[PDB]
């Protein structure tokens, strides 16, 4: 059972040394008592023996073991933030002449890494609609090396049909590296590796940390891809500090109870918005009628609290200020996955500009909500007051 | 005066809010009270306004301001460790078809980033002897983009003639990006940017942290190179956590008093070793006769505590164990720059293997020492007991 | 609603400075820019102006504000742990010749403070049965200064009729200081100050921290008692470090979701145990028939996850090992309030020895359970396997 | 040598587990794998076996070992701050009817604990001049239980003739508990236990932490007094958090280099002030002619950087502002022991009010300086500019 696993993952005596949680071992230098101990540590430098702090300490090994257990992987690489995990996990598997095929709903920094970093290093990127499914086979080139998924998509929340995408990729290019940014699911509401994806990447910054006060990325790989991920990310110096690794392990323990609340509250808000006369569309994976909802219901074991909706009109700048500047409980900030509720707005052309080779299908202003842990009726009252400011 | 600057750098009321040290502001989300505040934060997202934790919080801004003041730069980028700072600072300035010209005494992970990451991305790397001086001009190619210095060199401690190298580079390729790994000097005993180097990179892991318990990299750039460094490292998601940024600022405050002790003690050990019948050579920048010592004396304002020496014979494996396994005060570990003294050994062929296109000029076993804060006479007694184990 | 209050309590811009959570301001020295500022800080040194780290920094002020809001107090004093809060809060109100009246179900260290510290300073202590209700009036002596409640009681979980106790005290000794150790309710499931109690004390170590990795005590007082508590605790040097204050504020944000799960799961376990053939009695305040349950139902707004039960026999030392050593999910440790489930045994004679002037009314071994966040069916299977080992 | 001891104290493999520094083990709950292990931990709960977080974790045990080694004690008790260490160490040894004899130069909160807390618990306090020496014998009453020393004295810096005081106490009252607040010497420049003092108390807040960002008290006792100190402080719930214990151990490692610089710089400043036409008197234990200097020279192995001087006039409120508000490098704050230089003024009548049963022997404003790690010529220029503002 997931709740029991979240409470126990990575907590073994060699890391906890008698406490409930792993010790915090802060280190660059790790000491070898003898030459033979140094040789053993060198051989096992990526296999959980203390060698050098860039490879990790007991605190990192504990987190890595937890992530491998929960996401069903062979190894877990750590990074300073989610964006670093995306950029470096892609970089680890490409070279001049390769091609990446990425969903057009990918998180904008992920897209910008491809267009602004990879292109000038000789790696091209092509794009696909998130509902392409089996038809992705027609986009696979002789040089396609990586297929990059993000489900639900950023901002607009479209859910892929992962089984159809994976089967089509494997029919054409069985050896391709299929990766997913699995942040919205916190890596646990969608068991990516069990679907035949090779690497599951998360911004642990979001729900794993859970409190908006730490930044970290993770990437959990299957056995086929682990050694390359591990060693290439290490060549770029990617690591996280021991204290944030500790706080990530700590966040796991309450992830189940948090996610259930985020699901219950956000689905109630989505259902209410869907009935509201000032709302044109709700984009929530769990809401019937949302893009790819059928795949969410089939393939996921729950929802988190992030979603968006489209208003029945395009707000003017004055209406945007009247709306956003006067909330009592929702606040404006980037990121998500914490205990508090957040709100942001984007005009349609802003979204179109981050949908490469595509246009958007709406004209109202888009509002992205994160539903936190506040009482849902208080949140509904805040949204209702917002609607009254723009009616 | 440097000691007064180290005590005060980056400590302004907007960061300290009444305490001596900067507050620790842990954040991903940074909240905007109004749409106009969000627009202002966006415009100033790289200029010290709170925007998103990947760009930094007050704690990072304080450290960045300190580093810019102490190294005389226009901006300071932060990284999870020194190796990440090297890899990502080089990556920030290259593209397919470019060439990097790196000292053959560069830190081995820096070399391996070039050969194992850059090459397959279409960026070639050539090598030079650290004492090449003005003759580096003959190695500059039409596509040379970056010239990468490390002075003193890793392990073998050769000091470049930076003025001669910089003048020669600027005669041929005035726009080239000249970078230095300035870790041994802690960025303060050698004021790289004042010599016309564009970017000074450090493993703040070493003397800035000063206690062997935190990992972090920094890169301080001049005005010409800052925007590209900043934005390209950010596209790779490079950052450090707020707590390690705080501990780095904190380390600065004692850096002067620590470095003076490391200099005094390590020079005394070097002078003693130089007279010892079991020592063939001492490689210490401050020791007369060491490679590039004249440039150290001219261009630096002090020494740190890391150096090496070559024994009068090649130790067998049994002698290596008898020597290294039985020290009372020195301990075996990687890294350096902390309060404790460290020892490691390398055979000549191990060094030759990390001296690309070059051979070594010694045949004895090489011993690398970090001289910490212990009483120097106790350290000398420990080294003497070691010599007696192998005589 | 409580959930919204928990998310927002103490989070004002002067403390958060742009982040979601309060900054962490680590300090002894707090700097005065001018003599005028030092004078204002001195006058206001107990009123939330930065003066000296022993009085607090911004991080402490934010926690204190949150605690006063959630428990409805005039001030909140902070302590290194719950036991320090109990000892120092009682000490702050007694003088030689005074008498303390304490429930005989008080936490053992609280009793030991009375019998081993207060007694030698001329302060006597008497005891009362937790169900005494209005009959406490007959035990109040002319010198009774403090009446000390703990509901539910430690280990055996008896719930006091607080309204009846308070009304009796105010009839006989209106000036008495009534205090409660309100740890089981996390200060929020029982609003002690609204019942006429003067001071609500908590080991924030337990549910407020919520992860078994910090220790801290709190004492929230009404306006009548605040100045004496604040100043006398300060004369004993009582404070908490800024980082643990931060972690306590952070624990508040998930306290509602956590407590609801602890209540649900623990009540299911208690209901199962109550029908179990190897169980003689279940002590859970939320279970009908438990001692004081009617008062829990009337006076509390929920339950936490700590409770106990009595086996149908006293286990020998050998049987205790067979039972306790072989659990798969429950662990043996002191404390409680975290994400993991805990088990501890107390023999009936052990409890009798900490029930002064009273006998126990059961003969089997008492098992105290903390029900964490694991799946409850997994926990029931672990208990069932335990029963099979002692049948 | 002390420097080697400071680098190594408390750093045993059972605490460091492969890193240079002790692990940080954050805990309330400490898990017992078996009933046998719980019994052993219970028996040894005050003897360094993991039992419960209030007794300590590995991180505390490492600090305690280091303090006992450096101060030559049988045990070290830890407290939330220096004032808690003083208050609780005295409380641990008194009972109603006892008498405390304290130097009239004691830190004001120490005096206030005696007059405002102990007095109402039946413990009386008398006072002695710091230079009383052997004449203290005449003040010892039959009920004198504690003799409390502080050398140098707070603010005015008078050094006691400890040998003469201790010998007199042992002649009249050999069983008395002799305690010293040894903060100025950081416990290491004056080896109090070697002088026959029973307990050496320190605000580790000051030089041990060394960076003005943590608070912690310590009390190191001889074998005669340890059990009573340990158990009675524990009954008051006194402890420190694991992270601050880590930072205190970490501060030890640089304490020698720091103290040497504080001594050098502060003595240079004191020598300059002593010749200055606007200075009436300099109180620096290392300056010839200061009160008790001969005892400092005989009994201490160095100086720290805190001292004071008396101006040639008493400054009015307006003059205090002109002087103190306009320093460029010195800051106004309480505490001391850190890397930065501090300035505070005390008017002669303010000092007289905290010299019980005594008068002051100076008429000018007293300026207390903490000399940090800044360049001393810069600090002298700042003082000189201050003198120009009040001439
Ligand atoms: C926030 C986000 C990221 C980036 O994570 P950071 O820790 O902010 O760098 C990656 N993927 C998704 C889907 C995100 O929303
Ligand atoms: C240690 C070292 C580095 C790498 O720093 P990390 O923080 O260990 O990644 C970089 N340069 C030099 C010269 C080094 O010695
Ligand atoms: C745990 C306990 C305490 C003591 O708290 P600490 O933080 O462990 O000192 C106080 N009251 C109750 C009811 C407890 O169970
Ligand atoms: C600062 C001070 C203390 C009190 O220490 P805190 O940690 O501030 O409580 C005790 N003794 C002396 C001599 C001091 O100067
Ligand atoms: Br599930
Ligand atoms: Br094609
Ligand atoms: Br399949
Ligand atoms: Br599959
Ligand atoms: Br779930
Ligand atoms: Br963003
Ligand atoms: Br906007
Ligand atoms: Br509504
Ligand atoms: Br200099
Ligand atoms: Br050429
Ligand atoms: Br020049
Ligand atoms: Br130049
Ligand atoms: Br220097
Ligand atoms: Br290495
Ligand atoms: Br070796
Ligand atoms: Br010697
Ligand atoms: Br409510
Ligand atoms: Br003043
Ligand atoms: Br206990
Ligand atoms: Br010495
Ligand atoms: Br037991
Ligand atoms: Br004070
Ligand atoms: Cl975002
Ligand atoms: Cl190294
Ligand atoms: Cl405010
Ligand atoms: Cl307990
Ligand atoms: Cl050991
Ligand atoms: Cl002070």
């Amino acid at each position: 059972h997931l709740d029991t696993a979240l409470v126990n993952a990575g907590r073994r005596k060699k890391y906890t040394q008698g406490s409930v949680n792993s010790v915090i071992q802060r280190a660059s230098s790790l000491v070898f008592d003898t030459v033979e101990a140094k040789k053993h540590a060198t051989r096992n430098r990526a296999k959980g023996e203390l060698f050098y702090g860039r490879r990790g300490t007991l605190t990192h090994f504990s987190l890595q073991e937890a992530m491998c257990e929960l996401e069903g992987g062979a190894g877990c690489a750590l990074f300073p933030c989610g964006a670093a995990a995306v950029a470096n996990t892609i970089l680890a598997f490409v070279e001049q002449g390769d091609h990446v095929l990425m969903t057009n709903t990918a998180y904008e920094p992920s897209q910008d890494f491809c267009t602004k970093i990879l292109a000038k290093l000789g790696v091209t990127t092509g794009w696909f609609d998130p509902l392409i499914g089996a038809d992705i086979a027609n986009l696979i080139q002789p040089n396609t090396k990586v297929v990059f998924l993000e489900s639900p998509g950023s901002i607009t929340m479209e859910v892929h049909d992962v089984p159809a995408i994976v089967a089509a990729v494997r029919r054409v290019a069985p050896e391709a590296i299929i990766m997913i940014d699995n942040t919205w699911a916190a890596g646990v509401l969608f068991k990516a590796l069990d679907f035949g994806i090779d690497i599951s990447i998360q911004a642990a910054t979001k729900y794993l940390i859970g409190h908006s006060d730490g930044m970290i990325g993770t990437a959990v790989a299957n056995a086929r891809c682990w050694e390359q991920l591990c060693e290439n990310a290490y060549l770029m110096g990617q690591m996280i500090d021991a204290d944030t690794a500790y706080m990530t392990s700590r966040g796991l323990r309450t992830l189940g109870v948090r996610l259930r609340q985020h699901h219950e509250s956000s689905l109630r808000v989505a259902e209410w918005l869907a009935q509201h006369p000032q709302v044109a569309r709700v984009n929530h994976p769990a809401l019937p009628g949302s893009k790819g909802h059928e795949f969410w219901k089939r393939d996921f074991s729950g929802s988190s609290g992030l979603f968006s909706f489209v208003l029945n009109k395009r707000l003017t700048d004055a209406e945007l200020a009247a709306y956003l500047d006067n909330f009592s409980l929702f606040s404006m900030a980037y990121s998500w996955g914490g205990f508090e509720s957040l709100i942001l707005a984007n005009q349609p052309e802003h979204i179109a500009a981050i949908r490469p080779e595509a246009e958007v299908d709406f004209s109202g202003t888009l509002i992205r909500l994160h539903i936190g842990l506040e009482n849902v009726d208080d949140l509904l009252a805040d949204l209702a007051a917002g609607f009254a400011r723009i009616v």
